[PDB]
């Protein structure tokens, strides 16, 4: 009955166990899926390894989206390894940690490119190099956050990048759609990860969005993995170019929830 | 394995085996929900009940969203059968033929009230009848359409109710989310159904849709039917005040699709 | 050189000279603008008479928009008065004090209806009605909120409405579109009107606003008066459709406004 | 005089008395607005400087957005000639012809750093830089499009880049608003301009437009610039953070407009 049964997929983006990538690949396992994962270097390498193998997987493969001599050997692989592609995750961003610190205006040329390059031209890349190894009806996706079309407390140079990826995923829907190819966007709330610990700060707004929420929590990392798989999978066949929120209907909200403030309950 | 075993849900709309509530009925039961549906009258009770045999439920309640008499006993009916409820399917909306031709200016007020109160009101009455039913995770589910945040030939009051019962999601969503309780609308593109079939317009919407969607097609029932089922389920649990949408990606597009030469016209 | 030089406006929803109904025919007054104002009953014609004549207008009309019986006498008057219109205001809402406290989930069908009435149907039917007095290039506006779109507290049904009123804004301006004629909405921030008074959720909602907005402040009756102004004057002649925000920037706003000090951040609520 | 006399307002993007940013100037200036312009080269210098003078300027910069050397001259030339700023209009971008032809899959990195360098961070460092001449109540504007947030034909990498330009608006109001400086965004309908005519899918984009906007018309350059004054002019000072369409009501279009069951662009 699995909804991903002889489906192949790459996982883009795996840190470790808290990783978003590794919700994903974990649900989609879950529904039989046969998976690859790439790791950014040789210290993440040892992470992702015996994670690929809790998922039934040896096919793990080094990529560093900045280096665009890695993208050739990864399709050489997966075309070798898996044969072909019924979906891929793109769960990859980076801006230094100062662009994310102080304000816009402040943010140097050199952290936009590299928030733009790493964050939004991966998909570009990752998603053409690998075209020709896609199936009929194969899912594409790619992580972001309401950062991108609302102001989020010192997100700044990230959510330029991310208006643009859902942007990207917009025009790549299009493209890829006429081979019954569909692209889509999670926007996730946010979640304890590896690169969430490196923004300064950041436990106040998974505060803010777990008192604020509808829910009144913050989304586990099951939640995001489910939601996910559902995207990758046939079941969501229909639907293509979305931008899906995961994120205990916080996006929702005008102003904080009241009761009096939530927050000033909280104190 | 099921991800609707031992749910219990109350599907409100069923008019034949075309209907979108029958496409997220079907997905529901083959999750192993536990069905209940209703009957806008007894015409309709003659398909809703062969229907609701077919997907194993013996449970058939009268529901005329108009008539304030049925809620209360269909409240009995569920409590007594069921004793709870997870989840609830608002699959109804109606508008005067006339409405939906011409032109929204020339809109009468009791036409206007009556889409108001059938595809609108009708949302909140049902689940404040209910929702000393509803169960901890319990999942509400309306149907909604492009027409409410975009023009679309003749819709007129029907966008302007679909815009109402966009915006009541998100009340609802706020409403109930302190009971852990999650409030979402489907976006469906056009699909053939009985109510569908009564406009002028739609063949034409309908084909405007599948030359210019992303993916080149119309959406099946069956896509719409677990687009829904995922929403029921606990697969979104992190989901809530969402409007998402189920259109082989047409929303996206803000212009006919090209080829430079329209799609439109090479057909 | 004023943007609405000999150009005829009806100004629906006066009801003291804190209205945002007022603000916007003050700046259209300020512009070259002939007016009429309509007035609910004749204890707001008190009010409205005053208004009028201050912005030089002997034009003034009873409209309660839930009698249908006052919309032709409504025609025939600013027919014989004015010959024609350019521009229409309509700046019109209620819903029972009630319904704006506790949940959606408890609003009465009454309610309801009469908050979809009010605020919604009453712009198709002044619309329809005076539509045959309409210039080419003339301008409908109405006024929304934030609430339409975003969960705002206890804001409830009139979300529902205000959502259903954007909607219709976007449909009026394809119907009317073919006669060159614009339909747009002016979004405004909260202020204090003689309707704000009646919500007692309202004075925090405009404290969160005033605090959180990237401006730091509420929007005065001037900046809500000249939006509008511009969305009715020519200047806006290539905009229709549109939900036009005149809130200091709050829509922009994802979360709590934040001040930022050793990369720490506290919330501008907090030190408040 | 108008609502911008005695403002002081810089220039960037004017290319002929076609450009956007030339009609925008204009509509300043009827207004009574002190003005100062830049040009990329000079070759555009030699368009640059007579337009300027017709709009009474004698105060024209050299600002090549991907030199960042020319940004505190142009800094030092504004504080001299000017003292202080109460508007800047940013009205510039660029993207490699080849990128805006076919799909996004096979566009090139270098074409999507130069398409976000010259569309999107020059916003932030125009910005910044001129942060400190900017008077209280000053106004920002930039030029966005609706390929932002809608896909349109062969827009592409541009699509990327004003989604990401339209992010920055809302970023730049919350960072600037504590001064009482507002950041808005100018969405304009297609309109034939040197910029747009390089681009083979135009031409229809603009028909598309004009046949099945609400107002049945193309805006003209006029209408743009007003739109442009207006949110430049302490008549907006309520609206910050804004992408404010002037595109004859395109924008509202979910499908393409019908007439009694037929589309206008088949009567077309
Ligand atoms: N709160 C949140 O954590 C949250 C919410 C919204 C969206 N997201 C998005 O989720 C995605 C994954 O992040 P995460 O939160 O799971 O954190 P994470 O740290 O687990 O994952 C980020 C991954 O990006 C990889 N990466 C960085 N630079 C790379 C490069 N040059 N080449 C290859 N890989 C590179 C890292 O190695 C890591 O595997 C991102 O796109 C992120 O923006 C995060
Ligand atoms: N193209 C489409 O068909 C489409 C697209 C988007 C969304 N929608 C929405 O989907 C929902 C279901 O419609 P459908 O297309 O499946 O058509 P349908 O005719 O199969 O179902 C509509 C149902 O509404 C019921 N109904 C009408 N008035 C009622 C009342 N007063 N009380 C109770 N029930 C009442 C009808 O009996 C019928 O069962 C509606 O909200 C519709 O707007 C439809
Ligand atoms: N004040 C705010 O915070 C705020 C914010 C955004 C938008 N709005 C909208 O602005 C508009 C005007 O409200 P306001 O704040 O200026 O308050 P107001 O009380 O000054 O104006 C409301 C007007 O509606 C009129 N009205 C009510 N019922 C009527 C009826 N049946 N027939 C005719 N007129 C009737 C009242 O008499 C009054 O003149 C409303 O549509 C409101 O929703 C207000
Ligand atoms: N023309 C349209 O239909 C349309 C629609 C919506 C928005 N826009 C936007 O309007 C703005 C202005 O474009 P336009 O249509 O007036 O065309 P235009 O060709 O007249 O103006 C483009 C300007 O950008 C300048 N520019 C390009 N690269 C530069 C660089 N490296 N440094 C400095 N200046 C540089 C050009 O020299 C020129 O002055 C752009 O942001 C554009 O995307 C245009």
């Amino acid at each position: 009955m699995g909804f991903l049964k002889g489906k192949k997929g790459l996982i883009v983006g795996v840190a470790n166990n808290k990783s978003i990538a590794y919700g994903i690949a974990q649900s989609c396992f879950n529904q039989g899926a046969t998976l690859a994962f790439t790791y950014l270097n040789e210290s993440l390498e040892k992470r992702v390894r015996p994670i690929a193998q809790e998922l039934n997987s040896p096919y793990v493969y080094e990529l560093d989206v900045s280096k665009e001599e890695h993208f050739k050997p990864l399709y050489d692989s997966v075309k070798k390894d898996l044969g072909s592609l019924d979906f891929i995750v793109h769960s990859v961003a980076f801006a230094p940690k100062e662009a994310l610190e102080g304000s816009l205006l402040e943010t140097s040329k050199s952290a936009f490119n590299t928030a733009m390059e790493i964050s939004v031209y991966s998909l570009i890349e990752l998603t053409n190099t690998l075209k020709p190894l896609l199936n009929n009806g194969a899912s594409v996706l790619t992580l972001s956050y309401l950062g991108s079309t609302k102001y989020m407390a010192h997100y700044n140079v990230m959510g330029l990048a991310k208006a643009a990826l859902e942007s990207a995923v917009r025009y790549l829907a299009v493209d890829l759609g006429k081979h019954n190819i569909r692209v889509n966007a999670l926007s996730a709330g946010p979640i304890r990860t590896l690169a969430s610990s490196g923004i300064a700060d950041f436990r106040m707004i998974l505060k803010w969005n777990e008192i604020n929420a509808p829910l009144r929590k913050n989304v586990s990392l099951e939640e995001v993995g489910n939601a996910g798989m559902y995207l990758l999978s046939s079941l969501s066949s229909g639907v293509s170019g979305e931008v899906h929120f995961v994120d205990a209907g916080y996006h929702v909200m005008g102003m904080g929830a009241v009761e009096t403030l939530l927050w000033d309950l909280h104190k």
